DNA sequence: ACGTTAATGACGATTAACCG
DNA sequence: CGGTTAATCGTCATTAACGT
C-alpha cells in the first residue's frame, strides 16, 4: 500500500498545520489523490489515523531512547546520546511533536493511554539518567528538569512553520541548542 | 454584575483544557453559571471570545516586557527583568499559553495578525537585550536563543493540568527554571 | 440591557449504492 | 481488493420568538 503510507503523511501534514478537529477528511483524501471517503477502503475511520501516528511516534521514541542507554558504557555518554537522539527528533520530525502536544485528547481513551505510558516511560529514561548521575536529585526535580529539556529542544517547531534549515541553519541550531541543554542541565545540577 | 468576566474565565479554562473546536457555547454558558447561547447578549460569536483572550494577553505581555527594558538600568537586570516577568506569566497563566500556542489559527485573519505582530514585537524585545549584551551576537541566533527560552519556560503547561499551584511548588520551580534559563543563555552565548 | 427555550442551517463524518 | 458519488445523521453555532 503506497496510497497508505499517502494518507498518513497527508494527515501528519494537514493535523499539524490545521489540528485535528478542523482537518476533513476529504482534505486528506484530496492531498493523498482520491478522497472524500476513499480513506475508508484503507483505515476505519479519522480516528484510527491519528492513533497510527501518535502510537508510532512515542513507541519509537522509547525504543530509541532504551538503544541509547543500552549501548552507553557510562551515564555521561548516555546523557549525551539522548540529547542528540531527542535533537535529532525535534528537528528531523517536527509534524508529530506539535500534534502529540496539541492532539493527545482527540484520541479513543485506550490509545490515549497508550501513548501517555510510552510518554512517561520516555521521561522515566531521562529521569532514570539525571538521578543515577546525582543520587542527591529528588524525583520531581528531574522530572521538571526533563520537560525544561523537551521544551527547550521543541522550540524549533514553534519557530519553524516550513521554514529553511537545509545548510547551515540544520548544523547551526543543532550546535546551538545542544549547547543550551547541555549548560542548563550542568546549573540545575549545581542548584539541587 | 461581571457575566462577562465569568464567561471569559469560562472560556479560558474550556479552551486550555478541550481545544477550541471542541468546545461548545452551551459547556461555556453552564459553566459560567447560564445556560446556553445567552452569550450572545455579550459577545458576537464563538471567535470573538477566542480574539478577547489572544489580543489581551498578547498585548499584555509586549507592553510587560516593554516596562521591564524602561525600568531597568543595565542591560543584565533587564535580561533578570524579563525573565522573572515571563516566569510569573508561565507559572501564573498557564492556560492562556497553551491556548495562544494551539489555537491561534482558528482567529479570524485580522485578529490573528495582531496577535502575531504583539509575538513578533515581544521576541523582538528579547533579541534587543540580547544583542546589546552579545554585539556579536547574529539577529538569527538571538531569535533561536529567546525561542529555546519561551520553550523551557512553557514547559510547566505542559507538566501542570491544574496541578500544585501550592506554596513550596510555586517558588520551587520558579528557581530551578530561572537557574536552567540563565546558565542556558550564558552557554549559548559563549558558543556565539 | 439578559435569559430562556425552539427553530434554522451548515458543515462534515460515516455509510449506501454502484463500478473495477 | 479500491474507488466513486449521492444519501444519512449528529452535532453545533447562530437566530427566532418570547419574556424579563
Amino acid at each position: 500500500s503506497d496510497r497508505r503510507f499517502q494518507l498518513l503523511a497527508a494527515a501528519e501534514r494537514l493535523f499539524a498545520e490545521r489540528g485535528f478537529l478542523a482537518v476533513r477528511l476529504e482534505d486528506i483524501g484530496a492531498a493523498a489523490g482520491v478522497s472524500g471517503p476513499a480513506i475508508y477502503r484503507h483505515f476505519p475511520n479519522k480516528e484510527s489515523l491519528l492513533v497510527e501516528l501518535l502510537v508510532g511516534v512515542s513507541a519509537r521514541l522509547l525504543a530509541g531512547a532504551r538503544d541509547v542507554t543500552t549501548r552507553s558504557a557510562n551515564l555521561a555518554a548516555a546523557l549525551d546520546g539522548l540529547i542528540e537522539f531527542h535533537l535529532d527528533f525535534a528537528l528531523g520530525e517536527a509534524d508529530l511533536i506539535r500534534i502529540q502536544d496539541r492532539d493527545l485528547a482527540h484520541l479513543p481513551a485506550v490509545a490515549e493511554r497508550q501513548v501517555r505510558k510510552a510518554q512517561r516511560q520516555y521521561v522515566e529514561v531521562w529521569v532514570g539518567v539525571l538521578r543515577e548521575l546525582n543520587p542527591g536529585l529528588a524525583e520531581a526535580d528531574a522530572r521538571l528538569m526533563a520537560h525544561a529539556v523537551f521544551g527547550l529542544l521543541n522550540s524549533t517547531p514553534h519557530s519553524m512553520k516550513a521554514a529553511d534549515s537545509k545548510p547551515a541553519r540544520t548544523v547551526r541550531a543543532r550546535a546551538v541548542l545542544r549547547a543550551m541543554t547541555v549548560a542548563a542541565l550542568s546549573a540545575a545540577d549545581r542548584c539541587l
